Parts: structure tokens; C-alpha cells; sequence
């Protein structure tokens, strides 16, 4: 399958594209603004995961730093990154279809569109201004707008015993952005697609 990562972003972003346990494509690229970067990924791929990361330096090698979503220190990321993330989600050819959605679990650094470019389907986005309204309590010092269980480390906020409900802290992720995950029992904004679609997406898309 091929994703379309655009950066339509003022500022620079480094793509990062993991499974978990391995990279997806060569798992990590510099976008500038308005640079595109397509990938391809394995039909089959399960917890697949595409983010943004600001703020990155890396030595000659490809190892340094991002002040959100580091993988590691790794501009080729093979794992998840550091929150806050802002989460473009998928699992393809399960059972026939793909699953596709965006989650601020994790926290929100960069406003995203997560979108099919082939039919069948419809996209999802969280692209209002998280970080700017982003509460008090859960703003990051190294930048970007942490999930609540990030910052207070409690069953309840991280979901740990598989009984968490809403809290004020989710609320406000899913009042800025409806269609994405909230917190771990959000009612889901997954969308199915036909299995083997292609996508784009596009960080700052409004």
C-alpha cells in the first residue's frame, strides 16, 4: 500500500512510520514544508502508525534528537514515539478491509488528515488548534499537548484495568477534534475501507 506523507506545515516535521517492532519503509524522513514523501507498506500491517515529530536534530548517522515524538533518537524510526503525538492509525487486509483512524492517546503535537486517495471510504482529521488551547496542566515544556495519562500516570487516565470512562482531560480532545480517539474506550471513530487502499497523510491541512 503507498502513503502520501505531505507536510503543508510553515515549519519543518520529520516523518516517522512504525509497526512497534519495526520501521514501516525506511521508518523516518525530513520533511521541509510543502515536501511529500510517499512510502510504501506491507499489505497485512497491523498497528501501523504514522506521526510528526518538530523539532529534530540529527548527526550524519541518524541519531539525535526530537523534542516530540523521538523514536529512540533514531531519524529512521523502528519504534513508537515519545508523546505527544498527534496518531494517523491503521491495520490493512484484516479480514478483507482496512481499518483506519486518528488517536490523540497519546497526546497531539501537529494537526493531521488521515485520508483514502483510492475509493471507498472517507477520511478523518483532527486539525483544530489543540496545542493553543491545550490545559494548563497538560502542556508540554518540550512542546505539544499531552494525553492526560502522559502526565498523571493513573489507572484511570491510561485505561490500565480495561474500565476507564471519560475524564475532563479527554473531554477536551474530543470537544477540538470529535473524529479522533479521546482516550482507550472512546466509541471508536475507526473507518473501514476496502482492503489494499492507499492513502495520504497531511500534516497542517487547513
Amino acid at each position: 500500500a503507498t502513503f502520501e506523507i505531505v507536510n503543508r506545515c510553515s515549519y519543518t516535521v520529520w516523518a516517522a512510520a512504525s509497526k512497534g517492532d519495526a520501521a514501516l519503509d525506511a521508518g523516518g524522513r525530513q520533511l521541509n514544508s510543502g515536501e511529500s514523501w510517499t512510502i510504501n507498506v506491507e499489505p497485512g500491517t497491523n498497528g501501523g502508525k504514522i506521526w510528526a515529530r518538530t523539532d529534530c536534530y540529527f548527526d550524519d548517522s541518524g541519531s539525535g534528537i526530537c523534542k516530540t515524538g523521538d523514536c529512540g533518537g533514531l531519524l529512521r524510526c523502528k519504534r513508537f514515539g515519545r508523546p505527544p503525538t498527534t496518531l494517523a492509525e491503521f491495520s490493512l487486509n484484516q479480514y478483507g478491509k482496512d481499518y483506519i483512524d486518528i488517536s490523540n492517546i497519546k497526546g497531539f503535537n501537529v494537526p493531521m488528515n488521515f485520508s483514502p486517495t483510492t475509493r471507498g471510504c472517507r477520511g478523518v482529521r483532527c486539525a483544530a488548534d489543540i496545542v493553543g488551547q491545550c490545559p494548563a496542566k497538560l502542556k508540554a515544556p518540550g512542546g505539544g499537548c499531552n494525553d492526560a495519562c502522559t502526565v498523571f500516570q493513573t489507572s484511570e487516565y491510561c485505561c490500565t484495568t480495561g474500565k476507564c470512562g471519560p475524564t475532563e482531560y479527554s473531554r477536551f480532545f474530543k470537544r477540538l477534534c470529535p473524529d479522533a480517539f479521546s482516550y482507550v474506550l472512546d466509541k471508536p471513530t475507526t473507518v473501514t475501507c476496502p482492503g489494499s487502499s492507499n492513502y495520504r497523510v497531511t500534516f497542517c491541512p487547513t
